[PDB]
């Protein structure tokens, strides 16, 4: 049975610590904007060109889109309409490479002298990502660009490694955050909230190389805590940063449970004790992505939250109804038909 009691705790302390509330971003701009980064990047996944390079479920595709649309425009709240779309087309090609069985063995054999030769790389996906990714780099300074290419490249070997289904050998201790790490695109989140034309780069540095450090485990963590609930009985989904601590470190679930949320616990206290001092706009963009990092947990069908809501709506219990009014709070401001603004479907502009 799930730990419903645990769950909520520890789910609203996280609320507490990042000061989780109402902000000045209206319903009416995240219609905005989620139609305008949609738009954009449903016309670029309905050119032949990625059509047919990128095999992917049509189906599928048009859900990862609309789960990454969300994601970005309610967390990067900061940014250019421009920006959020860029963006969105690149988390989507991310998230759409978990979809691929195929080995990557044979298209990596020449990967570097490809790279260096300047030809196109054999795999696919990185055809395309290669391609497009100018469009996403043109938005940041040379370091953040660096800390977005990176990631991506670690990505890349994260999806390579988790073809194996592999949750690391008993007693290999290190094992699980090393794999969370090189699949969470931490230095490509944290550096991508810093576009060049709101923050300058080498004035910043230090307090943006920091929200690097600190950010890449808390988005993580986080994601890794509010997915809990989706993946307990998913006997599709093997290998989580959870499930990978059983293994690996020969502890019961419950235990891996604890482990997870001491570390986004104590990451988030940290992340606000760190920058509350710090210059406002940056403590702003840090402050406005936990928001809406959690915002869009908590109203993305995907994470299926919806149903503890529904069942702790009526619990006298301070956690279930301080956990329900945050919820509530969410739903407020995030909860949003997609037909408001996901649509035409990428597969009608894909016919044009």
């Amino acid at each position: 049975n799930f730990p419903t009691e645990y769950f909520l705790n520890t789910t609203v302390r996280l609320l507490e610590y990042i000061r989780y509330r109402d902000s000045n971003y209206t319903r009416e701009e995240r219609i905005e904007n989620l139609h305008y980064a949609y738009n954009k990047a449903a016309h670029h996944f309905a050119q032949p060109r990625q059509q047919q390079l990128l095999k992917v479920d049509p189906k599928r595709l048009q859900a990862s889109l609309q789960t990454i649309v969300g994601m970005v425009v309610y967390s990067w709240a900061k940014v250019s309409k421009e920006c959020m779309a860029d963006l969105s087309i690149h988390y989507t090609y991310t998230l759409v490479l978990d979809d691929s069985k195929d080995d990557p063995y044979p298209t990596m054999v020449n990967y570097f002298d490809d790279l260096q030769a300047g030809r196109e790389q054999a795999h696919p996906w990185w055809a395309l990502v290669n391609e497009h990714f100018p469009n996403v780099l043109r938005h940041f300074g040379p370091f953040c660009s660096l800390n977005l290419i990176r990631s991506t490249l670690d990505f890349f070997e994260g999806c390579w490694i988790e073809q194996y289904n592999f949750g690391g050998f008993p007693g290999s201790h290190d094992y699980p955050q090393f794999l969370r790490r090189m699949n969470g695109l931490g230095h490509c989140v944290g550096a991508s909230l810093w576009p060049k034309e709101q923050f300058n780069e080498r004035s910043l540095f230090l307090e943006i190389t920091s929200a690097i450090a600190q950010m890449e485990n808390w988005m993580v963590w986080v994601n890794d805590l509010m997915s809990f609930y989706k993946e307990f009985d998913d006997e599709r989904d093997q290998i989580s940063l959870v499930k990978n601590y059983v293994v690996s470190d020969e502890i019961s679930l419950h235990e891996a449970l604890e482990k997870l949320t001491q570390d986004t616990l104590h990451s988030s206290k940290q992340m606000v004790a760190v920058f509350s001092d710090k210059d406002p706009q940056v403590m702003d963009t840090i402050e406005c992505f936990m928001h809406g990092y959690v915002t869009w947990h908590l109203c993305d069908r995907k994470y299926r939250l919806s149903e503890i809501y529904e069942k702790v709506k009526e619990e006298k219990t301070e956690d279930a109804q301080k956990f329900c009014k945050f919820y509530e709070q969410a739903a407020n401001v995030g909860a949003v038909s997609p037909s408001e603004w996901a649509y035409p479907p990428v597969a009608q502009l894909a016919n044009v």
